[PDB]
């Protein structure tokens, strides 16, 4: 295989860290903490009912990510799969790959048929997220998400 | 004990699956394939990984449910966790359960240093949940939520 979209391995964990702090950077502003990004990366790794990493490698080269949680629907007897990353190499942009790996999702979700619904959220203030979105058939849902700040 | 809240058991799956039938009916509108929300209920209380259910006894009597699901977050390396039901049975309104679940969830929230928030996601159209929620200190987010219609 020269190009492929495969599951993440234990051995690709700074590269997956290094990538998420490089997200977080360039769209929220935030510079992570990578003590505590890289064990909540490892943690992910390790369990694969927390969710999943796949990573888009050329050849071996792994050039992006997504990564996405799991929702139980008892109503449905099935699992929502959450979208909660996607991150492309600056060298490897422009290239068709974000596309790539939320299609391979997609597929992932319609050849499963304990898979009931493919969803993410974003924020309000992201201006190119709808066009984004729509591009690959993905729609803006009917509901409000709320939270209560818990401190310890 | 007489009265208290705790983890629910296999032999609570039918009084669980009950509680959420009616709940869907008087919330959502909804109709719920009976045979579906068995096995979905089922397969919760068997697996632990996927989620919760508490219920509120009296003298046994098992009266109302909460339901929450996990969602890891890799950047902050803890869990959120999101609220997906509650309900109280009729014989029982009125008497502060709803509560009383509610802020037990809450109080595991505040007192597991690897939980780092509490969600969940309510129709729009449902006019009640915003006084209903800040009463409880939770408030609206910032964001927006996108599905893709998996075509099964």
């Amino acid at each position: 295989e020269l190009i492929e979209i495969r599951e993440a391995r234990m051995d690709d964990l700074d590269t997956i860290a290094k990538f998420n702090y490089n997200l977080a950077k360039e769209t929220e502003g935030k510079e992570l903490d990578m003590d505590v990004l890289t064990k909540g990366v490892k943690a992910l790794l390790l369990d694969e009912r927390k969710g999943k990493y796949h990573v888009y490698t050329v050849f071996d080269k792994v050039v992006a990510q997504i990564m996405y949680t799991y929702e139980w629907s008892d109503w449905r007897n099935g699992n929502f799969l959450w979208i909660q990353s996607v991150y492309v190499d600056k060298e490897y942009r422009r290239k068709g790959i974000f596309n790539y790996l939320f299609n391979y999702i997609k597929n992932i979700c319609d050849k499963d048929e304990n898979i009931v619904g493919m969803r993410l959220y974003v924020e309000k203030e992201n201006i190119n997220a709808k066009a984004t979105y729509e591009s690959l058939n993905m729609y803006e849902c009917d509901y409000n998400m709320y939270e209560y700040e818990v401190i310890h």
